[PDB]
């Protein structure tokens, strides 16, 4: 058997195609079979499909190709077969892509947080092109605050996005959000992800701690402790002797609920100065009044 001629695409839906073929050698026995085989840009190589008729007997010349794709490019060839084997491909026809449907897959792993101030955001995994099913594919980010009603929605029109920031001086910091997100394209809507939690974005710490407290223990160690006056991770104390600047200060840094630290391996009988502030992980916040301490000889 040898290769089929004339391959056309005749009319294309959402999910089907019709195709068409002209006979063409078929050595000496005859033809007894014909198969259609499509290529995408997601196959490897070219795969098998589905027709109607559901077998194709060598006195048929049309078929309808189905459970196609949406908004693909498809590549179909045919393909002979005679008693004694089976034939040569046919060339390729033209490349058709199929019509829009409406998507139905969610983005996946819809999480997020951290970012700049009075920030949100939020990021899932793109949708890829063969699952897109239609051009003018986009995202819908709908979210709200904790306990709250109404909605927000705003549309990521970019099919290739992966991340989404809301930004308003309204904002509480570090505040719980429940956010989804959906899927659309030029024929309507998808449906939604999951609704998970994402916290908004942190602020650094807005009072400064009260009641400084700061006395030498010898000629090297300087004992100094506050008071808490939002989240708040521990402390930074910086000291500086009084010949020096203050923009080279020792920074030693609270890791805990401890209200107090020693600083060490100062000079003997020599002023320092020394402050404390409070930080988390967006930065520090502001310094406590200074005290003044001279440690001993």
């Amino acid at each position: 058997p040898g290769p089929p001629e004339d391959v056309t695409i005749d009319e294309i839906t959402d999910t089907t195609a019709q195709l068409s073929w002209r006979p063409g050698a078929d050595n000496h026995s005859p033809i007894t079979m014909y198969v259609v085989q499509a290529r995408t840009p997601f196959s490897v190589g070219w795969q098998a499909v589905s027709t109607v008729p559901e077998v194709i007997d060598g006195k048929t010349f049309t078929a309808t190709v189905v459970g196609l794709n949406p908004w693909v490019e498809y590549e179909f060839r045919v393909v002979a077969a005679n008693l004694i084997g089976i034939g040569e491909p046919s060339r390729p026809s033209e490349n058709r892509r199929t019509e829009e449907a409406l998507p139905e897959v969610t983005p996946a792993n819809v999480s997020g947080g951290g970012g700049s101030k009075s920030e949100l955001v939020i990021t899932w995994e793109t949708v890829p092109e063969e699952l897109q099913n239609g051009g003018g594919f986009g995202y819908v980010v709908a979210f709200r605050p904790f306990g709250t009603i109404s909605w927000m929605q705003a549309a990521v029109a970019s099919p290739d996005a992966s991340r989404y920031v809301f930004r308003n001086e309204s904002l509480p910091p570090f505040s719980p959000y429940e956010v989804k997100v959906g899927v659309a394209n030029n024929k309507g809507a998808g449906s939604f992800s999951p609704v998970t939690v994402v916290y908004s974005a942190e602020e650094e710490p807005t009072r400064a701690p009260i009641t400084v407290l700061a006395r030498s223990l010898s000629a090297t160690d300087i004992e100094i402790s506050w008071a808490p006056p939002g989240r708040i991770q521990g402390y930074e104390v910086r000291c500086w002797r009084h010949d020096e600047k203050e923009e080279n200060a020792r920074k030693i840094r609270t890791v805990g609920n401890q209200t107090s630290a020693k600083v060490t391996n100062l000079q003997g009988n020599a002023l320092y100065h020394l402050a404390v502030k409070a930080y988390n992980t967006a930065g520090t916040g502001p310094s406590s009044a200074m005290v003044n301490v001279t440690t001993k000889k």
